[PDB]
DNA sequence: GGAAACGGTGCTTTCTGGTAGATATGGCCGCAACCGATAGTTTAACGGAAACGCAGGTGATATGA
């Protein structure tokens, strides 16, 4: 599970004494993305990298792709992907800022996966 | 009624030469024993065959990387 990987990273880029909440928020992002089905047949390392940059980002602490991409084996490429594609789900825009916001449900899930066949149609 | 005198020769005896076995000493011939040597296992440990697993000549379905 994404769990071990988060934790081996921060404890490899060894951030700040903020580790433990830097975890904990990547573990509620993981949880909510994989609620979101933007985990099934998907890299765990690439999950665990993305989830850690979104957690730095909700502690306002900042970090360079260089470092993250040094502790996961995913190319940057992957990791810039994923963040527009999180960008890109219900509310992320209106619920990405201060106070981590308690929306949780799925709603109506809508991955690339089946949207590309819906566009080439 | 018989024993004493002594002639007959049957039966026996050593001096000896014969028969011929015996062996102290001798010289060959070859058995009993040792130190010697050739051949033996099966494994140190890694050199070997047979035993062993992934590639490359197409193709190419998915959706992520």
């Amino acid at each position: 599970d994404p769990s071990l990987f988060i934790q081996h990273f921060a404890e490899k880029l060894d951030l700040a004494d903020k580790k433990i909440k830097v975890v904990k928020d990547a573990v509620k992002l993981a949880q909510r993305m994989s609620k979101d089905w933007m985990f099934e047949g998907r890299r765990p390392a690439g999950i665990a990298g993305a989830c850690i940059l979104l957690a730095c980002r909700m502690n306002n602490l900042r970090r360079t792709h260089t470092e993250i991409v040094a502790v996961s084996h995913v190319a940057e490429e992957t990791l810039q992907q994923r963040l527009n594609e999180f960008k890109n789900t219900k509310a992320a825009k209106l619920s990405v800022q201060k106070f981590r916001e308690n929306d949780v449900e799925d709603g109506e899930a809508r991955p690339p996966s089946f949207v590309k066949n819906r566009k080439k149609e």
